[PDB]
């Protein structure tokens, strides 16, 4: 609906969307992140970081090395626009950043950042 | 079939099994590595690694450190006492080892090491 997604993670490694669109009618953009499965987070674990594609591997990597107890993100990551928290199957999380935040046409991308998770949990955030 | 397993290493994290029986009437036993999936190496790559449970965390661990020029496995690791390489989509290898290298009452588990993959890919090797 209108300046919120209603964004999935499954067991499969399924995003539900390679596809957000951020609309300009916009000053906050909620995400609701969900994750339906019987998985808890320390195998099938989900999040939601966002970035410049040029960065994600940055996330990606830092995130990598910062642990489960980091919620695989480097504390205090320049590159990390918004972030949701890991979450386990059956749980939930929400974050809302700044419409304002993100820059006419600029490569954004989402993705979960478990160890090897990135790959095909990716996505394109359009600023329309 | 006789000495054998052919396992399934597929797209969504899930090789075909969780047990693996090598029978006392043999001095070697053979692994067959196949990759249904579109999905290349780098992107959601397996292997079959195989040592005893307690061992298992230095090697999912010390793999992982190492690359996927490197089967993320550490290079001599005495701890592996066969394994495959890192097969991309559809790719296929196997691993060939003495059975009499198993000593019965031991927990050994068998497991691919590429960035966050045993967490689903892991079973039971049961000298029967
Ligand atoms: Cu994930
Ligand atoms: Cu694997």
């Amino acid at each position: 609906a209108e300046c919120s997604v209603d964004i999935q993670g499954n067991d499969q490694m399924q995003f539900n969307t390679n596809a957000i669109t951020v609309d300009k009618s916009c000053k906050q953009f909620t995400v609701n992140l969900s994750h339906p499965g019987n998985l808890p987070k320390n195998v099938m674990g989900h999040n939601w970081v966002l970035s410049t594609a040029a960065d994600m591997q940055g996330v990606v990597t830092d995130g990598m090395a910062s642990g489960l107890d980091k919620d695989y993100l480097k504390p205090d990551d320049s590159r990390v626009i918004a972030h949701t928290k890991l979450i386990g199957s059956g749980e939930k999380d929400s974050v809302t950043f700044d419409v304002s935040k993100l820059k006419e046409g600029e490569q954004y991308m989402f993705f979960c950042t478990a160890p090897g998770h990135s790959a095909l949990m990716k996505g394109t955030l359009t600023l329309k």
